[PDB]
């Protein structure tokens, strides 16, 4: 089976082990869920964000107007089980969905959704920034004084985003300043990426918060500075951060376990995003054959009644209760393979 079908697969697996009683929960958090009422407890918005994402994926893919469609449900059921907007409490939930919502834009032309991402981008330019730990972005709003990578990283790419469609100086001065603050604040001399700093107060960053989400995002963001001002510090960074990612969070062929928690099920999947856009601008064999590997080891263990059941170790059979967060990387991941499977050229 080629990678495009296996990708096609895992997009038909969500609903096949997701799908929720009820129409209006749409998705169960977990596979199995004995006691749905108490699971389902929790609206996982920012895991619908990257849904979102790899539904639109599909649609890149396959061209047909029915995958789109499904993008853009998917996009709604999530904003209107947020009450019909994107504003929420987490800015880096709102982060995920504005950056989805880009996409959403150019993919169907429908201007709310690019009014929603900017509406984002606004809220934290408003009200999310101080100069605690001298600058940055908040986690979120009851935490004022917490300046974490998965808020600061993301508003780089959806800065630079609005930047190439709407050319206003403001879009490229604040990717900027926040580039400044998050490299010089949380990213290490060999570009590994830090989670964060002064959750609890005292100023010190999480170091044992290895994450591959947060080196995903700091690629991401470096390839847009790279596109916009073509400096090769971004470039340079870009790849560093990737080579210090697989030297130390892989293993045997696939990324490390990261944590038993729900969200980190989705943590590779944004990796592999990013860490694909760096392959196709590099054509760096070396990791574009990383990727093809480690979706070899998923399919030849995600197996279930004929479809992928993808758990946070690739390597191991499904086992116990999975997150779709898990599901979702593991759909991600497979389009990336597929993208990359085209061979698409982008320089000489």
């Amino acid at each position: 089976m080629k990678w495009s079908e296996y990708a096609n697969l895992a997009q038909q697996s969500l609903e096949k082990f997701y799908l929720a009683d009820t129409k209006e929960q749409f998705l169960n958090n977990f596979y199995p869920t004995e006691n749905p009422e108490e699971d389902n407890k929790v609206f996982n918005y920012w895991w619908l964000a990257h849904l979102v994402e790899v539904r639109l994926d599909a649609y890149l893919r396959t061209k047909k107007q029915a995958d789109l469609e499904v993008a853009e449900k998917t996009y709604l059921h999530n904003k209107n089980r947020n009450g019909g907007t994107l504003i929420h409490d987490f800015y880096d939930d709102m982060l995920w969905n504005a950056l989805a919502a880009y996409r959403l834009y150019k993919a169907t032309g429908k201007s709310i959704y690019l009014e929603d991402a900017q509406l984002v981008w606004q809220d934290l330019v408003d009200t999310g920034w101080n100069d605690i730990m001298g600058g940055g972005f908040a986690w979120r709003r009851p935490q004022m004084y917490y300046k974490n990578t998965p808020v600061n990283a993301p508003f780089i790419i959806l800065s630079c985003w609005l930047y190439n469609e709407l050319n206003e100086t403001k879009y490229l001065e604040w990717a900027m300043k926040t580039y400044e603050w998050q490299t010089k604040v949380l990213v290490r001399e060999d570009g590994f990426v830090e989670d964060g700093i002064n959750r609890l107060e005292d100023g010190t960053i999480d170091y044992e918060w290895k994450f591959t989400y947060n080196q995903g995002v700091y690629i991401g963001a470096n390839l847009e500075l790279y596109r916009i001002t073509k400096e090769a510090i971004y470039l340079d960074t870009a790849n560093k951060t990737a080579a210090i990612s697989l030297k130390e969070l892989t293993e045997d062929g696939i990324f490390k376990d990261e944590g038993n928690g729900g969200d980190e099920g989705l943590f590779k999947g944004i990796f592999y995003r990013y860490f694909t856009d760096l392959i196709e601008e590099t054509a760096n064999k070396t990791y574009r054959d990383f990727v093809l590997n480690s979706c070899q080891i998923l399919v030849e263990n995600a197996k279930l009644d004929g479809y992928l059941l993808m758990g946070m170790n690739w390597k191991e059979k499904p086992s116990g209760k999975i997150p779709y967060s898990a599901e979702l990387s593991g759909m991600i991941a497979l389009e990336m393979a597929a993208k990359l499977e085209l061979e698409h050229h982008h320089h000489h």
